[PDB]
């Protein structure tokens, strides 16, 4: 998988974000995890953290998986990072996300993610509390 070069338009919530992409606006839904909606418990907490991340970023990169790059909503399917580190694992990492939506073939990092989601859920960090 490769890195690419976007930037910030607007932090939507936990698990979507509007960028930039090759000069186009679009919205990005993460790969491989699922945040609470923001009207849910965890849901602002959710958005809040993945707005700061996004935000404070200095450089923000999408990485496409092997698979569809889009998903039925127009939507791109990436993981993000956030100078140099990936917001799809730091969400699940701190209990703000569950591993979901794993489609065979777009599921390079689902071994990272679940490995995330173990140590969360052993500390019972927030939706695992
Ligand atoms: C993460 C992801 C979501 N989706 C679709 C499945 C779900 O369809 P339905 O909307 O019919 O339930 C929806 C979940 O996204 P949200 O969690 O943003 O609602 O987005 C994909 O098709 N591929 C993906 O990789
Ligand atoms: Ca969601």
């Amino acid at each position: 998988l490769h890195k690419e070069p976007a930037t910030l338009i607007k932090a939507i919530d936990g698990d979507t974000v509007k960028l930039m992409y090759k000069g186009q606006p679009m919205t990005f839904r993460l790969l491989l995890v699922d945040t609470p909606e923001f009207n849910e418990k965890y849901g602002p907490e959710a958005s809040a953290f993945t707005k700061k991340m996004v935000e404070n970023a200095k450089k923000i990169e999408v990485e496409f998986d092997k698979g569809q790059r889009t998903d039925k909503y127009g939507r791109g399917l990436a993981y993000k990072y956030a100078d140099g580190k990936m917001v799809n694992e730091a969400l699940v990492r701190q209990g703000l996300a569950k591993v979901a939506y794993v489609y065979k073939g777009n599921n390079t990092h689902e071994q990272l993610l679940r490995k995330a989601e173990a140590q969360a859920k052993k500390e019972k960090l927030n939706i695992w509390s």
